[PDB]
Formats: C-alpha cells, structure tokens, sequence
C-alpha cells in the first residue's frame, strides 16, 4: 500500500475548480470548492464569491442542496454560478443547468451575507458573532473576562480569571491554577471547559423548549457580543420568547469571596399568555487533585461530596462540594441561584448531584431526567451540580435569574474553614439581594474600562482602528499585566510569573499612574525587585515564592528599563532609597541602589566570557540557544566564584575565569541598562554614579563594537570552548553555521533590533542590516525570528525539530520579536540622517505592523483566523495563519510601537515629539492624558513620507510657535494643545 | 448560611416512606422512593418490588407518569401500590385513587421485569444486558479484552489490551502506554476513551437513521453480551434492520502489526425491499505525546497530519496520522474498513478528518456534515477520522462491514518506518481476504480461552458458580498477569507493570505449564529478576525500564515465593544458575541465586530498625500507611549507607543506622521468603546455604516474637522516633492510636494474615487473635482492613487523612487483604489440633468468599453493584457497594483460596490432598492438570463440618486404599481417579 500526507497532497479543490472551469466561466476573486471523492479527481464548488470562505460545506449540510447533488456529482465536476438573480450549474463539458426553485433558494439564502460569517465589529470594537456560522480558528470566537483586585493584598496572584466562548463555554479559575468550573484536558484545542458550565435547560409543561449550547428549529436567531471584560449573548425562539445571558467577573469589595462570576438570565415573554416554564441550570465544578485526573480518577470522586447551603430561613439555595482531606479544604466553591419576578424573590426548589441521573438515558442536549431532579445528595463523585426552579412570565414581562458561582479560599483568610466562606457568601447575597445592584455593578465595570484607557486615546477617521486601539489593545495589556501568560483558551496548565514577563509593566504603568494607582506600579517594581540575589542574578519563576534562581542570563537587565520609566515619568527617586528583602532568603534587606549597582556589576565585571561580554549561561532571551551544555546556574556560579577568590586570592568584582559562550544580546541588554541608571543618577543628582556609569557604558559599547560585529551584521553567540579555531561566532556571515546553502550565514532579529534600541549600532551598520534584513530575513507574512541554522555541529546534544515548516521554531513570524524589531525601526527612523533609509524604515515597520492588528483579521477571517480583538502568538509563514495563545508579549509592545508611531516619548526633559505618519496619511489628531495635564495633538502633512528630520515643519504650542522639539511637562490641570504642520 | 452534606443526612427517601406509609399500606419487602422537594419533606415512592432498583428515576423519566404525578407532587407524599393487577396511589391521609388507563399501562409496563434490569448471566458466565437500562455502577458493564503473543520476542510487553462498555465505548492500548485509540481523562470514571470511538452512522437517503451509540424511537431492541476475550452487541430497528457488533483483537501472527483491533458489522434486511444505505465509521486516533494534553495541547495538534491509504490497486482505504518529531515516529497508527456484500468487496468512498467540520452545527450524536464527506486532509489537529461507503442491501442478504484499527512499532521491527507499517499493513489485508477468515479467527479465540482453563476444572451442581470460576476468573488472573494494574475502566496513567503484581504469576503460572509454556513463565521470572538493584531494592513500576527504584519496602519480596512457587511445581533447580542484568544498569549481570540472596541480606542486615525488622520507607504493602516523613528511596539509601560504611570503618552488611519505623509486615514476608530460599537450597543440595537460612529464620522468627507480640495481637508498625516513650508501636492493643474509644488500640488484618500465612504465629496466639477479629474486623459485609484509627497525631497523609471512614484503606473491606487473611484462615483450619476453632475458622473464610464471588453481584445488583464477571477492588462499609478498579490482586487470591480449600497443595514430595468443604456441601468433583498426567478428585461427606484432621476419613487413589496423604505426581500421561469419603461418628 501507499501513503499521501496532507502537505504532499499539492493539488487543492480550488486550483482543480480553476483549471476545469478556468476559461468556461468567470470564477470572479474567489471561490470555493470540495473534493467528490477520495480519489480526488473530481471537485464540486461555488464561484464568484466575495471572500474565502467554508461555503461548500455549508452547502452539503443542507438537505435539499445535498440531494440534488447526490444526481449530479457522484464522479462528474460541477459548478455554481449566480446570473440574472437565479443560479445555474455548469458541467466539465459545458451544459449549462438552471436549478429548480427549491435548491436555488437555498443557495440564494446561504450565499447572501458571506461578508459577515466570522462576525463584525461595532463602533466601540465589540464583536457581533452569528452562533450559527463556523468557527475561523479556535481562538476567533473567544472572550477573556478578569477581576479586580485593585487595593488588596496579593495583587498579581489573587485575581479570578475567565474564558468563555461564543456560547458560554469555558472555564473560571481563582489564584493561581485553581478551579472553580472545571477545565477539560482534551485533544481538541475548542474544548477548554467541562460542556455543561454556564447552560441552562428551559422547560413547558414537562417538555424541554431550550438549551442554551443547542440552536435547533425552535431559535430564530442567536448572536453573541465580546465586549471589554463582559458577555452577552441573545436568543429569539418561534414561541416568542427573548432570551439574555449577561456574564461578568464581580470585582472585589471588602468581605466578599475571592473569586465570583455572575451570570444573568433574562427572560422576555412577548406573546399575549402567561406561560409557566422551568429553568434547570447546570455546571461541574473543578476538581482539587488536578495531577489526580491522569492518576487516579477515583481518588478525585471519592475524596469529595455534595452538600446544600440553606439561608436563614432554611431554604434551598445552592449546592457546594465537601471535601474530605485536609489540603483540599483550604478552598471552598459555591453556586447559587435567585429568581427575580419583578420585586419578588424566589429560591431554586429542586436539585440533581449526579450526572447520570442527571442525563439518563438521553443525552447532555436532551437530558432524560432534567426536567424532574431527584434531590439526592451523591457521596463520592464529581461536583456536578444542577439547580431547577419554576417560574411564571406574565405577558410582556420578564424574569431575571441570577446566578453566583464562586470560590473563597485561605489565601485571602486567616484561620480559615468552610464558616468563612458561609459568611462571605452571606455578605455577597445580602449585598446583591436588590435587583438594580447586579445591573449598577456592571455599569460600574464598563466605567473603569472606559476610564483606565484615557491615558492615550486616538481620533482618527477610521472607527476600528480608534476601537481596536482606545478599548480592545489597553484591555489586553491590563490583562497581561495582571495574568502574564497563566491562562487562555490553550494556556489551560499551571504557570508562575517570569521574570521577563516584568515587559507588560513597560504599557500598562503609563496607564495605572494616570487612575490614581502609582502605589500599585511602585509595590510591582518592589516584588520584582525581590525576586533579585545580591550578587546579581535572578529568579526565573515566581507565583509565591521564587524559583530557578539565576537559570538565565538575561532576566534582571530587564528590571532596569522598568525603573527607567517609572524615574522617567513620575520623577519618583525616592523609590531607590527603598529597603526590599533580597532573593537569598535569612532576612536581609537591600536598597534598591544597591540592588540595581549590583545587578549591572554582574553582568559587566562578573559572569564575563573572554571578550568581556555577558556570559550564555543556560539560555538567554532565546530558549533555543542551548549551545553550552554544561551551564550553571546562579548559585552554582557564586559558589565556584567563592571558590576562586579564595584560591587566586582575588578581590570582589574579578572576572569568573571560565569558557562558555557569550552573549551579544545580553550585552545590547546590559549597554542599554546602564545608560539608564546613568540618567537615573543624574536625576537623582548623583554625579560619582553617573560619572562612573558612563565610563562603563562607553567601555561596554567599545568591546561590542571591537568583538561582535563582523562586517556584515552583529553576531549573536561569540563561542570560546574551541581553541582550534574551528567555530567562534553564530549570526554572521561567514559563521559556517547555516543549514541554508543559499544563505552565507545565521542571521538572528533580535541581534539588529537591540543593536538599535541600545544605540550601539551607526548608520553605516544601520544600512547595512536593513539590507541584510530585506534579502533574508523578511518574508510576505512578516519578519522571521532567525534564518535556517545547524546548531548540532556545535551543539551535539541538540536534538531534531519538533515542528513543520511554518510552525514556531520553524521558520514562523514571531510577532513579540517582530514588534520588537519594528520598534528598533521606528527608533532608528527618526535619527539616521539619510532620508531614503528611514523612509524604507518606516514603510517596512508599518508593513509589519499592518499584519499584527487584530481587527484588521476580519479582512479575511477564513484564511488569516486569529482573533479581531486579541493578539495572538506567531504567524504560520506556510499558510498566513495566525496561531497561538491569546497571550504573550505582542500586545505590550505593539501599544508601545503605535505610542511611539505617534511621536510620543518620554524623557528627562519631558516629552521629545517626534512623529512618524504612513505615506496616505494627511491627518492625525490623538490626546494624551498626564498626571497634571492633558495634551491635544494635531498632526498635518501632505501625501508621502515626511519627518521633522529632513522636511519643513512648523510646530506650536498653546498657539505659540516653539522651535524646540520637547515638550515640557505642565503642571497646570489645564489642557495644552499642540499642532504640528509639515511644509512640502 | 447554613451547609448539609450528604452523609450528614441520615433520613433517606425509603426510611421516610416507611415512616409515612408503613401501617397504611402493606411496602412488602422492597420499595423505591424519591424526595419531591429539596426540603426534604415529602416523598413519593413505589411499593413491593421484587428488589431494590431505581425504579422511581425510571417513572419520572417517563412524560405520563410525570404529568400525571405533577398535580400533587410538591405538598404531600404519595405512594404506588398495585391490587388486584391494577395501579393505585395512596395518598399520607389515607385516600386511595385509582390511575387512568394510561398511567396504569405505564406503570405495569416499567414494574415487568424488575430482576433482569442489571442483565443476567447465561449457562457459560457471558453476561447479557439490555442498553436501555441504568447501570448499578461505572465498572458494571466493562469487559476486558487482550492479545495473544505468545511465540514471540517480548511478550509481557508487547501484548495488546483493550476496554470495551456495553455501546462499545472505550480505548485501545498496546505496548507500554502507548495508544491506538485515544483515552480521555475526564472527571468522570464513566469516560474511559473519545465519544467517537468504535461507533458509526447509518443514513438512507440523506438522513440519519442509525447511531450505534444512541438509543432512540426507531430502535425496538438492543442487547450485548459480554463474554471471555469477546463483544458482541445487536440492534434490532423500527425499519426491519438487524445489526450486529463484533469486537476481539486479533491474535498476532508473523508479518502482522503489533497491535490490531478488528470490528466486524453485520448489516441484514429483514423487509421484502432492497435498501440503499450508507456507512459512516468514525475515531480518534490516540496520541504520541501523552502529557502536554495538560500542557499544552496546540503542541499536541501542530506536530501531527492526516494521510490517506492506498492499496496496490489506487484505491482508498483508510487514514493513518504522520508525526514530524522522530520521537513519534517509531510507532505508527492505521484504521481500514472493508465492505464486503457477499462475494464483492468494496472500499470506503469519503472520509473526512476535522471534528468541526464534521459535526458542524450539529452534535456528536447528529452530525450536520457526517453524510457528505469533506475529503480533505487535515494539516494539524487531533486525528480524528470518519470513512463513509455506500451499499445495497437486498431483501434477505447481510452486508458485512470489517474495521482494522492497529498500531505497527519498532519495538517488533529493526530499522523501522512508515514501510514496515505499509507491508505489514498489506500481509494483514491479505490475510483477512475471505469472509469467512474472519469467523475462523474468532473461534480461534475461543479455543486458547476453552483450554488455557482446563488446568483446573470444577464440576459442581451449581452452574453459574462453576462458569465463574472455570472461565471468567481463569481469564481475569491471566490479564492481570500480563497487565498488573496498569489499563482498565478507571486505571488509565502513571501506573506500569508493578514489581508486587508478581502476585498475580502465583495463579497463572500453573495454566501456563499446562499449556506447554513453562518457558514463558521462566522468561516472565527473569523479566522481574531484572529490575532488582545489586543491594536488593527493586523498581516499583517498570515498562521497558524501571522507574522509583526502592520507593516502597515491600517489594522484591514477592519474587522468592514467586521462584518458590515454580521450582516446587516444576523441580526445576537451573533457573539458578541463569545470568540476568541487574537493575543498576550498565552491563553488569548476576546469577538469580545471587540475586535471591542479596534481597535476603537487604531486608536481614541492612535496612533494619533498632529491633532488627525490616524499615518501611515511607510504605509497605499497604500505599498509604506513610508514617515515616523523611523517608528516602532505595538510591539516596545506598548513597547513605556507603558513606556511613566509609567514615566509621564497617564492612559491607552492616546496619544502615538511622530512626526510621519498621514493618511487622515486611518481617513476616522475610520470613517466609528465607524458609523458601533454605527449602530450595535444599532441593538444590546447597546444603551450608540452607543450613545458614534455616540459622537466619529462626533468629528473624525469635525477633518477631520478642519485639512484634503485644500479647493481644501482633503490632503492625514499631516506631523508634519518639524517644520520649509517647508512641512506641501501632497496630496491637495499647498502642493510644484508637480514633474509637469503645476499641483499646488499632488493629490490622495483614498482621493476622501473615503471621498464619509464614507460620509464626502459635496456636494460643491463633486463637486469641481470632477472637478479636470477631470481636473487632468482622462486618456485615465482610473483614474490614483496619480498626478506626488517629493517625493524624503522628503522621498527616495516611489513609485516614485522605478519603471517609469506609473507604479503600480507611476502615473499608479492602477484598486484597480479605482474601489474603482467608488464605491464612484456610491454611491454620487444616492444622490447628481445636475442631471448634477450625470449624469457626473455616465457616469465617466461606462467609467472606461469598461476598467477593463476581457472579454473585447479581442477587442485589442495583445494592451492591461491582461487576458480575471481574473482580472489583474494595466494597464500601457504609453501604455495601463494590467499588474500585476491576484490577485487583483480589482475583489472583480468590483463585488461590478456591484452589487450596479444594484440597490441591504442592509440596516436594507431591501434591498435599486436604480439603475443606461446607458445612451444607454433600459432594464436590473437580478436575485437575498435571505436566505428565491428570487426576479426576471426589469427595463425598455428610452434611456438617468435617476435616481430615479430625474426622474419619478413607482415601482411594485408582481404587487402592493408602494412608498417606500425599499424592505423588505421576508421569504415565494417564488420568487417575482420587476418591474421599468421609464418615459420621
Ligand atoms: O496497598 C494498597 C494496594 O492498592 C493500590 O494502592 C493504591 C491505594 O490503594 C490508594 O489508596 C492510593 O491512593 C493514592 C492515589 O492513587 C494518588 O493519586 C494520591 O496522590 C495524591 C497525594 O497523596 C497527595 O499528597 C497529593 O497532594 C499534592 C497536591 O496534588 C498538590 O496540589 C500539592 O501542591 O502538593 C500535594 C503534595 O503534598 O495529591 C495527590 C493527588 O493529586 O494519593 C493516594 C493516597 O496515597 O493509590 C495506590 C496506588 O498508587 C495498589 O494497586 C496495590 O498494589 C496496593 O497493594
Ligand atoms: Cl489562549
Ligand atoms: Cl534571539
Ligand atoms: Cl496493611
Ligand atoms: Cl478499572
Ligand atoms: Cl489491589
């Protein structure tokens, strides 16, 4: 037998379709087509469509179009064409067949509003999904819901989490990886949550007429709207019924449980009878021996029970899991129900705690038992939970369910037991006991997201791109703040913040400052710093308590630019004469001066290679550059420098005599630090310290620019384990290190991208990888992380690829380095004196830019998939797609490259303005919010490129002419308005 | 806010209807009864049923009955009663009604048949069960089938298993953990493998008319029946449509692949029209990467493809997934269906391999796309699979439908790759070309399962016992043998073939010999040989290598009584001498008595506590008795002690010093293991070596005696850590560790059970511990394993800090450990000079053998659950219900009391023919196997209790009177006739 694997099938339904019925019929800009048969000989599609979309398969699932098929197209190609409003069907031979009424209405029906079937966005960057349509890609249709634990203790780790999908599906997690609605470990990437969390079963007279997963004849439509931090989702049955689910995360106030999701249900009787119906609302709750799942399903189900909580009047209100162990009391899960019929309350009256009872003999769908529970509260098993109650909708009315499922754990409480959470629950329903306080809280939420984002808000005439930017990319960038990249859609194990991760706080602080929290920005920059030794290195994870220490190289570099900021915006020194604890443990504590002396020392003076530059270690910012297999780790490291101090009777500070490979990053890294705490101690009129700190910074970049460039780019990994001479350097030409035959050598991104951002590199060397760049690295769908490379001639011990082409480490766009590398772009534009280079500068930037936008995905939603309100992870470089978790490192330095697009930056002497507009663009208006001021920016230029450098350009400020380009930082509480012309 | 939990409530629906209603109307001996609110108020029930069964779950699920009983369901109770053949309802003031004609019919319809609801079991232990009907539990409805790959290299790790439910749900595994069909691990114990696996759609004409896992309107019956290595299922529809299901895994021959799972669906039209449908057959493959399913399953989906299978011909056959890592590229998964319609045969038309795309807007059970197939090939994704054929079938004919879903691995092939699969792939289609190959194969099947139990034969009056016995637990000991606890319903990851499962070769072995597969069982000898370390620890699990090397004490103790066990069978004495790697790696190897005597030393002299008992390491036997918190493993141990040895200048066997707590368990293993290794030196004529073990034994015995008898019981673990005297012992009387004041100290079965079982134990203290057994572990439901206990003052996560009073090794009859102690209670009946306390002793072990007996699950099926044809685990005390994995050591030791209450003993002069029958029992004939020969045993006594001890007794072997009592083992190839008769005073 033979075998023929998806990629070597060459041939597509599309290109056969175009090669039968090429020059028979005008298949217009797209179309769309399927195979007949597994011989794949024979294709069946439709023509002139507006963009690529599933089309066909929709087609077959209809019934009538199906059967009238089945006659044509058992072995001979067919196609759809539209002509005169009516719809004929051209055979390879060439008849012509106007279709029968039936099937052409179908076909009417179905390809009317294809534009529309991956949804759309409203004016405020909502997203309008269609429940009825398929799916993109897995992450399209997905919303992220989050808390607020703003003014509380254990910020970061405390606050509730949430993924629901288009239907309500998903799953809600407390601090940490705990569960509160249980997750699915599954095969498909759709299956985030267990299938019953948030739905509900609606009954008449004994007979179900609604499932909220289920969109059969009785629902004559359905569509959900993502929005910031809430979902809502509305259905219209045949019977005249109105359905509304609402859900949100309840922030947090003073005695409430830790986490808490409220669900809304409102149901609208629009005929003329009263009708008694009866909801049946079921969910699963999460399991506390996760590890236990793959090793023991029945140590999971027997350790726990089911018990019912009863108000002070004794009536049945909810169903809570007991647990049996001591570890797995120290979180305590509820859900509660309350049925609003105008200003009366009412309480669930029945329950089911079995699963099987639950669906009998049916299905989750059609339950056989949903309808009647038994009221039985099962011993072992999972938590598992339904709740009915009986309700009458009076004509015109409506009924509001509330529904309250939340966890109260110890990390929050001291002494803590299942009385906690009674009360905390008390004190949740006492205080939503009112019908309006559901729907105020929600007003609430959506004024904090409609607050938090002023600080930068644009005002351009294209309503999505002002949407996607003002609501949609500050809402992600406040979620990575706060979750890091502990949670999605996919991102379902357990994770501990990264050091590095500290990125997120570069956006977000400008953000925070500007709502009254510089308090919350200060106590992140203070747990950071925690995580530090004292001799320079740092933790590589932390949730509770650090973790990994010194593991890799490039972590406490980071921290630095923070603090840079921070010192740069708020003019805040005093933050460095700060005593935090250090990473050693006892319990000494350090100034943050201290702390940051340090963390420059180790990095320039110890832990050095031959060439004086910073050592590989295990990895540095790049995870597959394992090219020393001996490395150590921090403490490993101090102990052999101990070590050698005494036997060399060296001092302090003396180079680690060894021979592992440098990295050229960490030093591009280390060069940018120390720049930044020169000018934090000129700021800080500390003249020794800066004075010292520019001599080291002006030494740092001699040895980069004596021992890393290599007359056609900057190396990544200088090597010194080989005397021979065989290899000394990777990611440059001549490194004898390619795999590509058609590639002279390795060339990695980020080697340009912190030559620039460190200001390292010249013009001359500016130009020169730029070129380098657009022969090699920069491809249709972006720019590529690294060129082809065969590390395991250096590196035996690295094993093959674990990815097609195309997917991550294989050749795919990685949009955090892209955007990291299009901010170095944006940098290097407004400073190189030729004009032509920053001008190519500035349309590749843009270019890739243009790919990276999420609500420029519903361009063509069926190809690129992605999601048109989140960013995603990488871009598939063999198809366009864009794959990966909804979280990383995109969203944080996208906001920055927009921010900096707009000519905005932040420096000692107050904002350098410097903007850098697209070609077409004649006009850009945006405001900025700041702490005792607010600025109103006006930008205007004719068609093409233009910059302050090199073209004519009057500037005014408050309506005065200035020929200065800084613009002070008032602290008036006025409102500045600044206008910029440029002169062709 | 106020917070009931289930146990906590003690009224239950029945006891209220009972109170209610128990002068008005007559209950009978069962009634079913439901709460109609969540107050807890009111009921409504049903009276005389046959048996307890949820009948009310039934009633409600009906739409007349519900309508019917919603005008006064929540206010007052109600309850069913049936008088002269017509339904009533009595109201809680008296009132009786009489219910319409519907309600009625309904009503009589649901109360028929109430006995059979759980099934029952045919004359050959098969057991049949109706699928529209509740399942009294998750493992109540689970078969288990396996390979066959004996004749082959690497047997014990290269054989097949599956699970297979009553709608044939479940996963397919083969070699390691390796899977073919995907296993998904849920919350539920329901859920062993993907929805879509094994299952398929019939459509005509465009719309679905058949799902073989739903059960709906147009099907008017569907049975399955569960058998030895077998499932059959059949469907009968509305549309005079008959099919059926029939899944084995196929027996592996030269050139096939390593694993391979045949399905064959027989399709007949039962009306007088020709019927044109079609055939949708659709999977999930398993995947390579087991974990990073709960790290991150894009990785999971990106790394993978569909293919499709083409035979020599160009035809599509089937859809295989490619992996790019090399890592998962070693083993190789396919799937092929062949439709033959008599003497034609045809090939799936379409398949489809995207989950959204074929369900689409639809579900699971009503595809919106599973008529028309895509035809396209996924780039990513799960592997996923749907082929679709059409065929006609003509009034009268049967179109069959065969399945192949296997696996092909470089464990069984050198320089392997996707060729190999492909040729093996094409011996295995060429192979099953006729239709009638198929049906050959499965008779096949039948015969190796018709004779591999013919070791040991019962032939008693009672039908369903002997089918239990003769059949389906022969077939249970023989999975566990070559599966340990490692895939079942509920065991599903982490757990390997286990070092103590050793256990399970105690029963098997002598099937295997009689079989002519003597060189097997050396080969699954040397096999566990090999993952023993030079100083005697051994690896807890282990697949092709060890993992946990010294984790827990107990094991590599099993291994003498396993090397006992065969020498005495077989006299074969050269196993000795044969050279097996160490587990330390390298390439270091040793003799196996080497090997034997190194795990002697390592529990003996090393590895001892200050009273010289062999240390626990966080565990003995029992997985949950972690008393000791900084314990360390067999690695860090040997680390420990080569340090110790070198800086205070010892020699090697010295103690390892140290406070830790020892086991009494592990000293009554070790002394049965050194009276095992002195009475094989001495078959060996190692004389000097039996004369030091037999030297070793008696000391290790005088230890146990001083330092374990608390002249009560004897103590199960001795703590040394405590130097204050608060705590010096658990597991006797006064040892201050009772959670129940009413009990003077913990108590633990094992410790009785193994001081009988390595005869330590005297007769006095026989007897005393006997009597508090009685007193103390004896239940309704059986030998509970241990006393209530508190723990949690000396050591958190142990058995009492992790599940309800009841449960598993919480206080709940563990069936291991009942089953162990009944082997100890046999075994001390056949000697101890007092008939009374043999007699008591005796009547003790038959109680709890009837309560472990899987046929007998059936009397009260919906009570006591479990399953009627495998083994369960545990039975819970508060309510009597089998729960637990159906992999258990409790089949291997049921099998071994059964055998040894017959009478059947080896010793090396022959066999050792005392047997113990009940006290009802008149007669009892079985049949026995032997290498060289066969006996035919009859026994005959009058009714009461009677033992060869005390009784009089006459023996004839082959019509001759002899006095001796031990028969020898006769090499004539003849069958010899063993008569016992028994005569009253
Ligand atoms: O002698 C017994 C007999 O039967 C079998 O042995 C069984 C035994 O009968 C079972 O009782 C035992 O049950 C264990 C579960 O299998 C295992 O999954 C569970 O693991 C717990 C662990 O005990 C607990 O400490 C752990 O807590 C961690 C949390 O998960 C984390 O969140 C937290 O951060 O860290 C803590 C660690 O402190 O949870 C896991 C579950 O996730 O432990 C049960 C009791 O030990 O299983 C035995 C088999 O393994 C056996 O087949 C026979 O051979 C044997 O003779
Ligand atoms: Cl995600
Ligand atoms: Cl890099
Ligand atoms: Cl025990
Ligand atoms: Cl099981
Ligand atoms: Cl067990």
């Amino acid at each position: 037998v033979t075998k023929v694997t998806a990629r070597n099938n060459k041939i597509t339904p599309v290109e056969l379709l175009n090669q039968k019925f090429g020059n028979k019929i005008n298949l217009g800009n797209f179309a769309d087509a399927v195979f007949t048969d597994a011989a794949f000989k024979n294709v069946a599609g439709i023509a002139n469509l507006p963009m690529k979309a599933p089309v066909m398969q929709v087609l077959m699932e209809n019934c009538i179009v199906s059967k009238y098929l089945k006659q044509f197209v058992p072995d001979r190609s067919v196609c759809f064409v539209e002509e005169g409003q009516k719809f004929y069907i051209v055979l390879e031979d060439g008849q012509k067949i106007e279709v029968p009424e039936d099937v052409n209405k179908a076909l009417k029906a179905t390809v009317s509003d294809v534009k529309h079937w991956a949804g759309y966005l409203t004016e405020d960057g909502e997203h309008v999904i269609d429940l009825l349509k398929p799916a993109p890609g897995p992450h399209f249709y997905v919303n992220l819901l989050i808390g607020n634990r703003l003014g509380f203790k254990r910020t970061l780790q405390t606050t509730p989490k949430s993924v629901v999908d288009r239907f309500g599906r998903g799953s809600f997690r407390s601090h940490a990886a705990t569960q509160v609605l249980a997750t699915r470990f599954d095969m498909r990437q759709e299956e985030n949550g267990f299938p019953a969390n948030r739905q509900f079963y609606l009954y008449e007279d004994g007979k179900q007429i609604f499932y909220s997963a289920l969109i059969d004849d009785n629902i004559v439509e359905a569509t959900c709207k993502h929005s910031c931090n809430r979902t809502v989702i509305k259905y219209k049955t045949a019977c005249n019924l109105e359905i509304t689910r609402t859900i949100f995360l309840v922030p947090h106030k003073k005695g409430f449980p830790l986490a808490t999701e409220l669900q809304r249900i409102e149901i609208k009787n629009a005929s003329d009878k009263a009708r008694n119906l009866s909801i049946t609302y079921t969910g699963m709750f999460g399991t506390g021996a996760v590890h236990a799942i793959f090793e023991d399903v029945t140590y999971t189900n027997v350790i726990m029970q089911s018990a019912a909580l009863y108000n002070d009047k004794g009536e049945f209100i909810g169903i809570t899991p007991d647990y049996y162990p001591e570890e797995f009391k120290q979180d305590t899960r509820f859900v509660t129900m309350i049925v609003r019929n105008g200003d009366e309350k009412s309480f669930p009256q029945s329950f089911c705690t079995d699963y099987n009872d639950f669906v009998g003999t049916g299905t989750l769908e059609h339950p056989a038992g949903g309808c009647n529970l038994n009221n039985k509260l099962n011993r072992k098993g999972p938590g598992f939970f339904a709740l009915g109650a009986p309700f009458t909708v009076e004509p015109g009315k409506t009924v509001i369910i509330d529904t309250f499922t939340g966890l109260s754990s110890s990390k929050d409480n001291e002494n803590y037991s299942d009385a906690v959470m009674l009360r905390e629950l008390d004190n949740l329903l006492r205080y939503f006991e009112k019908s309006e306080s559901v729907e105020e809280t929600l007003n609430e939420i959506i004024n904090f997201h409609e607050n938090y984002g002023k600080y930068f808000q644009f005002n351009t005439g294209n309503k999505l791109f002002d949407s996607g930017f003002n609501r949609n990319l500050a809402f992600q960038v406040l979620y990575q703040t706060f979750m890091s990249r502990s949670f999605g859609q996919t991102q379902k194990g357990y994770r501990e913040i990264g050091f590095r991760e500290i990125q997120d706080l570069f956006a977000s602080m400008y953000y925070f400052i500007n709502i009254g929290y510089q308090d919350f920005v200060k106590e992140l920059l203070f747990e950071w710093t925690a995580n530090v030794y004292k001799m320079g290195y740092a933790n590589h994870n932390f949730y509770w308590v650090g973790k990994q220490p010194g593991l890799y190289s490039d972590d406490s570099l980071w921290l630095l630019q923070a603090y840079y900021r921070y010192i740069i915006y708020t003019k805040d020194t005093s933050v460095l004469n700060e005593e935090v604890p250090v990473a050693d443990g006892n319990n000494e504590k350090r100034a943050v001066r201290e702390t940051l002396k340090a963390i420059i020392q180790y990095s320039a003076c110890i832990s050095v290679g031959d060439h004086g530059l910073p050592l590989l270690d295990l990895a540095d910012w790049n995870d597959c550059l394992k090219i020393d297999s001996n490395s150590i780790d921090g403490a490993t490291k101090e102990k052999l420098y101990y070590e050698q101090l005494k036997k060399t009777n060296g001092k302090y500070g003396d180079r680690f005599m060894s021979d592992y490979s440098e990295s050229v990053m960490n030093a591009f890294l280390l060069k940018l630090a120390i720049d930044h705490l020169a000018e934090i101690a000129t700021l800080d009129n500390d003249t020794q310290l800066a004075q010292q700190m520019s001599e080291l910074s002006k030494e740092v970049t001699d040895r980069i620019q004596k021992h890393a460039w290599k007359e056609n780019f900057f190396a990544r990994v200088l090597i010194n384990r080989y005397k021979d001479g065989s290899y000394t350097y990777l990611g440059a030409k001549g490194d004898k290190l390619s795999a590509d035959p058609n590639i002279d050598g390795v060339y990695f991104l980020n080697s340009f991208a912190w030559s620039v951002l460190s200001d390292v590199a010249t013009d001359e060397q500016i130009a020169i990888m730029v070129d380098v760049i657009k022969k090699h690295l920069l491809t249709p769908y972006g720019l590529r992380l690294v060129t082809p490379a065969d590390l395991n001639k250096i590196a035996n011990d690295t094993a093959t690829g674990h990815y097609f082409f195309g997917d991550r480490e294989n050749g795919a766009v990685f949009k955090h380095a892209s955007m990291m590398a299009v901010a170095a772009l944006i940098k290097a534009a407004k400073k190189v004196k030729d004009n032509e280079l920053a001008k190519e500068m500035a349309r590749i930037a843009y270019f890739m830019i243009d790919l990276v936008l999420p609500y420029k995905n519903l361009e063509n939603p069926f190809q690129v998939a992605g999601n048109p309100r989140i960013c995603t992870q990488y871009i598939n470089t063999d198809t366009g797609e864009n794959i990966g978790p909804l979280l990383s490192g995109t969203a944080t330095w996208l906001n920055l490259n927009l921010i900096s697009l707009a000519g905005i930056e932040y420096t000692r002497d107050g904002i350098s303005f410097n903007p850098i507009l697209r070609e077409e663009e004649t006009q850009l208006n945006f405001t900025l919010k700041a702490p005792k001021c607010s600025y109103k920016f006006s930008i205007t230029k004719p068609v093409g490129f233009a910059r302050m450098e090199s073209s004519e350009y009057e500037l005014f400020v408050d309506g005065q002419k200035i020929d200065n380009t800084v613009i002070p930082m008032y602290t008036d509480e006025k409102e500045h308005i600044v206008t910029l012309k440029f002169k062709h």
